């Protein structure tokens, strides 16, 4: 009764929102993004997203595919791990859809802490 739940779903939602721009502005080069940190490699025209998985003690994040070239669907996730019990385990995906390059982003928290711009 006394968890942060509002405030974790808005903690999570802020940790790979950012990351939209880091992807569309390695796609716009035709360069593809890989998961985690480090540097561009010119060889295989990889861009990295520049953070680590366990940045937010809340969760952890994922890429898929890994690597992505914007050819395909890619999809991030926040996976609530480490979050109280109301949100332990739950899932916020943020999906760049190929064909048309439109973000959406759907939860499968309880409907009282989903995110704003978010649905389920």
């Amino acid at each position: 009764g006394t968890e942060f739940a509002r405030s974790e779903g808005a903690s999570a939602l802020a940790s790979v929102n950012p990351l939209k721009t880091t992807v569309e502005e390695a796609l716009s080069r035709g360069w593809s993004v890989k998961s985690g940190t480090g540097t561009e490699d010119a060889t295989k025209k990889e861009v990295p997203l520049g953070v680590a998985a366990d940045a937010n003690k809340l969760g952890t994040i994922a890429l898929k595919p890994d690597p992505a070239d914007g050819t395909a669907d890619i999809t991030l996730t926040f996976t609530m791990g480490g979050a109280g019990p109301k949100n332990k385990g739950k899932i916020i995906t943020l999906t760049r859809t190929a064909a048309d390059g439109l973000w959406k982003c759907t939860s499968d928290q309880d409907e009282q802490f989903i995110p704003k711009g978010c649905s389920r």
